């Protein structure tokens, strides 16, 4: 599924996204923006030979299991298949555990290069949440 801008928003809000860990909406939303372009069924290989899925580009080195990974340690205790469904609950609950982990939102290398320190209010403007 291809979300618009304010239904992810929306989405994202409901499953406990807003300030978890201090990122507010916006983050997320354009994280998921650069990550994905907003599309659940989003893959890219990297040169590791891992992958990574779904909406926020969730990586198969730590977070997942696809049986293509070796010495993968899927932290999130989930096929990888899964992070792509029209469902995201998935996903947000992996990503609470990732931003969990000590490096907060850094660990998604399009927030920290696209999104960290930019107005992200600008992503949620306008919605109704
Ligand atoms: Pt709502
Ligand atoms: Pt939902
Ligand atoms: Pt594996």
């Amino acid at each position: 599924k291809v979300f618009g801008r304010c239904e992810l928003a929306a989405a994202m809000k409901r499953h406990g996204l807003d300030n978890y860990r201090g990122y507010s909406l916006g983050n997320w939303v354009c994280a998921a923006k650069f990550e994905s372009n907003f599309n659940t069924q989003a893959t890219n290989r990297n040169t590791d030979g891992s992958t990574d899925y779904g909406i926020l580009q969730i990586n198969s080195r730590w977070w997942c299991n696809d049986g293509r990974t070796p010495g993968s340690r899927n932290l999130c205790n989930i096929p990888c298949s899964a992070l792509l469904s029209s469902d995201i609950t998935a996903s947000v609950n992996c990503a609470k555990k990732i931003v969990s982990d000590g490096n907060g939102m850094n660990a998604w290398v399009a927030w920290r290069n696209r999104c960290k320190g930019t107005d992200v209010q600008a992503w949620i403007r306008g919605c109704r949440l």
